[PDB]
């Protein structure tokens, strides 16, 4: 009795001692096949590096260039808006009172009326008729209030320059009289306001030959996000292999000391075969 049985044993267990066999080597070419995907996606993550770090030198290169092109205006601004600091109230107050404004004046207070959108006001001219619009009495209420004045000056930022409004101030920048050096000999609160004025108008102008760049520097980033999330979503990937390649590795240990388990008792089954012979 006890002898058919072990023989059914080692009979039954030939089985899965050749069943645990394929197992670890089907787990081996796994982990072989893995190991080949995880390198592929290594190498797709490293060119992927290079792609972002162009991607951002390219981006960096459109905004110095664009940079560039912007303190191209912007220290005269600034030189500009100094000078404005610069005035307290008086210099307001006394060219206000000027009841006869030398033209250097007239001239300067023309312009501001003009960019800060002002409605002139026609007068006599020389020839007979002839209605010419004298912007004095119009500026003289932007100087009633003197602080008013100048925060609207510190608050135009730019942007809201019609187009109107810079052609219609090209002949003022045009004019070789509209130089703040020269309008420095009559007044002092003209000439912050003469640079003022001749500034915000290249940097109207410069402004809108950096709206392609800025487009340009816009895109440049879209495209390094892009390449970004193609990246990111790849070392995800080389990580989860990894992964699955630690999992499959104990997996084949499992493997290995199962077989040594069966063959174990493969040994014993057998040993009694031939004692019991």
């Amino acid at each position: 009795e006890d002898v058919a049985k072990m023989q059914e044993d080692l009979e039954s267990m030939h089985p899965l001692l050749e069943e645990a066999a394929k197992d670890t080597m089907l787990t081996m070419e796994q982990i072989k096949v893995d190991t080949a995907i995880a390198e592929e996606t290594r190498n797709s993550v490293q060119t992927e590096e290079i792609k972002a770090n162009e991607k951002a030198k390219k981006a960096q290169a459109i905004a110095d260039d664009a940079q560039k092109d912007l303190d191209e205006a912007l220290p005269a601004l600034d030189a500009a808006l100094a000078s404005l600091r610069n005035l307290n109230k008086n210099d307001v107050t006394e060219v206000r009172a000027m009841q006869r404004p030398p033209p250097g004046v007239k001239l300067v207070i023309e312009a501001v009326c003009i960019m800060k959108g002002i409605k002139p006001k026609k007068v006599p001219g020389e020839k007979p008729g002839t209605k010419v619009d004298d912007y004095w009495e119009p500026g003289k209420g932007l100087l009633q209030d003197p602080g008013h004045f100048l925060e609207s000056l510190f608050k135009f930022d730019k942007d809201n320059i019609g187009d109107v409004v810079i052609k219609a101030i090209q002949p003022y920048i045009d004019n070789e009289e509209f130089q703040p050096a020269t309008i420095a000999k009559v007044s002092k609160a003209c000439t912050s306001i003469c640079q003022w004025v001749r500034a915000m108008h290249k940097y109207h102008f410069v402004a809108k030959a950096v709206e392609p760049k800025r487009q340009a520097l816009l895109e440049a980033q879209d495209d390094l996000g892009v390449t970004q999330r193609i990246l990111d979503e790849a070392k995800q990937r080389l990580r989860e292999v990894e992964d699955g390649i630690a999992t499959m590795q104990a997996k084949y240990r499992e493997c290995i000391t199962k077989k040594e388990e069966l063959e174990l008792k493969c040994e014993q089954c057998e040993q009694r075969l031939g004692r019991a012979g």
